[PDB]
């Protein structure tokens, strides 16, 4: 029982074969060093640390999804558009997970039912020097079967184990875990779930999804979507101490129960002062320094893992990195594309959630109007995206003559193609927002800065598309960059010099001559 | 091959057994008499006309879905809420249709491949004296297989056969047929489809659906939904002259090809004057007198039907009737409920599209806020409903202490629970609307009054819910109608007199004592 099928170790072997893996044997400190090195090389190749300070049994990998190109190469996609379309198709066609025996699951080689000190086995890290606690943010929640209406859910939840085998469990209001906890908020028994660490890359990719429940509602099969993404079923295994299932090919597994009504503070400082929304926790998805809140507790009852001599791998990652941004926004883009295609097929050409747009904060859709009867569909798309993606603050629609991956080109569209009196939608003022946005959280006023007091401003949908029938007046003409060859005029040396001095919007403008 | 399984004849037998069927042998005139009698008994029991003027082979039934109570009894539902929930569940769990042999399909007992005069076999009717043409509005389009991405579509399309075997084909912009025609607008071959008449009641129920493509996108299985609604698979049969499938248990079937680029006028008058949007056609779904437009043509190549001595039944119905309203708004309500449940489960308690709200015009959702973190979800629901239901003009959200079926109670909520400065949403001004709404169609100005020139005003979402935490101040208290018994004070005669003098909002207020 020591082989993961399409597991993280196979991905590491593939990275090493492609030359995309950077290893080191120097001992890395989980306190400020892993996240520091990840931010120094933000959006770069994966880094594998063989020696982690005070964790002789663990290896740490980071920047696994830092470069979207290497991720697309790992999953067999040509480019971002191909990835979006293939992931939408996978969302509509899940692969049912397969259950294997308890004696052939690689993640159950070692089963610790006592001596449950999570912080001794799972690597907790500190992101910034301003933090006080070391937290665990590498595990994905896994709920399979009756508690998810016969489907399966996988997603990240940050945990702070400050009571040995009991830690806080951060749940986004409105998410799948929030819906499960709300349905069972007044039950007598706790919710049995497991946290998986070092899972297969497809499971991480699908766990990044969130707040796309018009496409991935409660009862869907997220593990099935991961299996369809990886081209084969994901293996499940029955837990040892609870009635649930786990990812058999993970590296660590925490079995336990979620107590919805047993809420405790995430940090000792906030627990002392007894207020939420202040007292920094660590950097969050909106790009701001974090805050600490009360949260339900996760009561661990068993710690399963691979053979400790094999040094099971854990994937710790800073929040404000290209890694986390890719992990969330990839399936977010695919789900937004699927929704727009459901509403009216053939109009949306591409969807992109750039790193700068705060994974749950905004998105960009590219629409192509084929005739006069399709004019106005971009506004329906913007309103539907803002309403079906809770707390999304800025959705932008652009035409097909726009480079959706260049923020400079988007800014140009905003400057030249937006009528400020009619092209700025504010669909749902007073709806549900995201508490982690400081602009929204500051609307609490003098109340507790939690989700119970914030007041959403309604989002912002910007229609920066060209009106149909005015494509000649809004034409970005072309420069003759294909009609002349620089080799006829200069030598290779000068051409390389001039090319090396180029960066930014000019790279996009020179490719298209636009 | 002469038995429909759960067909229209079985429904007629059930109605007769329950005493819900009203028969007559007097010859009814399809010109102004069928629709006149249907409007005289709007929302009443089904009427079966055994003798139709100039149609010795046809029987006509009307008001089949006129009373929602008899429909719910036919399909085995307790009430409207049970119907909505069961139909949502059926939408999420379709039954795959079964294919039967060409020699056991009841609808293929007689196959006319020549002498194709549709108006001689299919009963065309005139709705109002202001019309000039007699049109066919009893058949549902049926597209199965490759042209619907492996799914199945059923829906109504009004046809005017003024060229013998070639008639106009009215397609709503944005609908499933519109999406199919747009995908194949420039193909060389025409689109093979069939029009079914006198279909099973579940197929009519599902064909009533429209503009709910976040729940029923292109590629879904609408015939599967009908089968799940009726509790058994719907039978299909291979066509005779085209490569397609039809409802085997129908009464008539028109096989042919849809020519998207071969557009002709629906009436001779509009064809002469050569303008669209004027020159009345017949009453439409918005409750206004109709207009005539250009439309693609349906080229019939075969007319299959049951044995002409059995007098196959046809279901002609006026547009502005409780029948049509039920037929559309039932699955509309179920799909809106499904969408609201996908966005955030447990908040929406009931969805109702009243007759007065112009099937595609508006809806009412009833929300119950369980805690402070759910305040504001009604606005997300309203925005999502307005954006994902093309051209919807008025969505209203009310609290759980409201009778969703009483328009007086909704008006009371509008009067007392709407802040005009913050509770009226206008989410998507300039989006896609419905051309058949005169308020929208008048925005064309001096252009052609078609879908290419209308300018949607953005819809209207009214949040008439009670803010969370103010349920004591917005409490409709109760009167003690359960604490006193009228028999102790008056005799049965006076009680019946007083009860007979009551009607309207007082019936709802007296049941709840509110
Ligand atoms: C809002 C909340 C939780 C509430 O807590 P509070 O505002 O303090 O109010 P409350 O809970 O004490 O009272 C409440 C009363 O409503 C009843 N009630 C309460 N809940 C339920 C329920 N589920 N079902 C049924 N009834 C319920 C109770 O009946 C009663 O509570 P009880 O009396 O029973 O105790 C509040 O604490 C709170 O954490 N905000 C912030 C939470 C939040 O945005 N995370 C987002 C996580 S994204 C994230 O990281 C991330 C994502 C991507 C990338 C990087 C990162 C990072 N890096
Ligand atoms: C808007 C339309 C159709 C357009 O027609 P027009 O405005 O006149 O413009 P157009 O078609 O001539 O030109 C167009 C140009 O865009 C290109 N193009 C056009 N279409 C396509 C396409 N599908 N795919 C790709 N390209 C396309 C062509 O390339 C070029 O056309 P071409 O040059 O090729 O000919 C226009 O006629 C029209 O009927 N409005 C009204 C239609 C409408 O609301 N029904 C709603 C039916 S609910 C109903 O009853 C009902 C429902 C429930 C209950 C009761 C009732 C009743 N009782
Ligand atoms: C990639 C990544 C994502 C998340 C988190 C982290 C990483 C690295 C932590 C470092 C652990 C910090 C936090 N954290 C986190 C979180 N969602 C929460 O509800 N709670 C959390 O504490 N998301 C977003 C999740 O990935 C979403 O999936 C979300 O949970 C909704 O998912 P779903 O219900 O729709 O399935
Ligand atoms: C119940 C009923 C419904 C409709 C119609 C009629 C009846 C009796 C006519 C009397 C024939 C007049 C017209 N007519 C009609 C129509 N939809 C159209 O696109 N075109 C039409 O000429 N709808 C609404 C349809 O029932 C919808 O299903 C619509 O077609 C979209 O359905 P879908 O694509 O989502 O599946
Ligand atoms: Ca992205
Ligand atoms: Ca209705
Ligand atoms: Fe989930
Ligand atoms: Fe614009
Ligand atoms: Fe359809
Ligand atoms: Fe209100
Ligand atoms: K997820
Ligand atoms: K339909």
């Amino acid at each position: 029982e020591r082989v993961g099928e399409k597991d993280l170790r196979a991905a590491l072997e593939w990275f090493r074969s492609k030359g995309y893996l950077v290893e080191t044997n120097k001992e890395v400190n989980p306190d400020l060093e892993i996240t520091g090195l990840q931010k120094i090389f933000d959006g770069s190749l994966p880094m594998l640390f063989n020696n982690v300070k005070d964790m002789p049994h663990a290896r740490a990998i980071t920047n696994l999804f830092g470069d979207i190109r290497v991720v697309e190469e790992l999953f067999g996609w040509e480019n971002s558009l191909d990835r979006v379309k293939k992931v939408a198709r996978a969302i509509d066609h899940p692969l049912k997970p397969v259950i294997i025996g308890q004696d052939e699951a690689p993640v159950q080689e070692e089963v610790l039912t006592t001596d449950l000190d999570v912080n001794k086995w799972l690597t907790a890290i500190r992101h910034t020097p301003l933090e006080t606690e070391m937290t665990i943010g590498s595990g994905i929640s896994c709920v399979v079967g009756p508690y998810f209406d016969g489907g399966s859910h996988i997603g990240y939840n940050r945990m702070n184990f400050r009571w040995g085998n009991v830690g806080t469990f951060q749940i986004s209001p409105g998410s799948h875990m929030w819906q499960v906890m709300t349905e069972h908020y007044k039950d007598d028994e706790p919710i049995p779930l497991t946290m998986c660490f070092g899972v297969p890359p497809s499971c991480t990719y699908v766990a990044g999804a969130g707040f796309d429940y018009a496409i991935l509602p409660k009862g869907c099969d997220e593990i099935g979507i991961a299996g369809a993404i990886q081209g084969s079923p994901v293996r499940l295994v029955k837990c040892r101490t609870i009635d649930a299932y786990t990812l058999a090919d993970a590296e660590y597994v925490l079995e336990g129960y979620l107590h919805p009504r047993d809420k405790r503070y995430e940090t000792a400082e906030s627990e002392a002062a007894d207020i939420q929304g202040r007292f920094h926790f660590h950097p969050e998805w909106a790009g701001y320094m974090g805050k600490a809140y009360k949260a339900p507790t996760f009561h661990v009852t068993a710690i399963t893992m691979r053979r400790r001599e094999s040094k099971p791998i854990i994937f710790p990652l800073g929040v404000h990195t290209a890694d986390d941004a890719n992990i969330d926004t990839s399936v977010r883009e695919s789900a937004i594309f699927a929704l727009c295609e459901r509403l009216q097929p053939g109009i949306v050409q591409n969807v992109h959630i750039p790193y700068c747009m705060t994974d749950w904060g905004g998105c960009i859709i590219q629409v192509k109007k084929r005739n006069q009867i399709e004019e106005g569909w971009q506004r329906n798309f913007l309103a539907a995206i803002l309403a079906c993606s809770q707390g999304m603050r800025l959705a932008i629609a652009v035409s097909e003559d726009v480079d959706i991956y260049s923020m400079d080109d988007i800014m140009w569209c905003l400057t030249t193609r937006v009528n400020p009196q009619t092209d700025i939608l504010n669909p749902l003022p007073g709806g549900r927002g995201q508490t982690f946005m400081p602009a929204e959280r500051m609307t609490s006023g003098d109340k507790q800065w939690t989700a119970s007091n914030t007041q959403f401003e309604g989002g912002m949908g910007i229609d920066a598309t060209v009106p149909y029938g005015y494509e000649s007046d809004f034409h970005r003409p072309v420069y003759g960059v294909d009609l002349v060859k620089p080799e006829n005029f200069f030598d290779a040396k000068d051409i390389d010099k001039m090319k090396s001095r180029m960066a930014g919007w000019v790279l996009s403008l020179a490719r298209t001559g636009r």
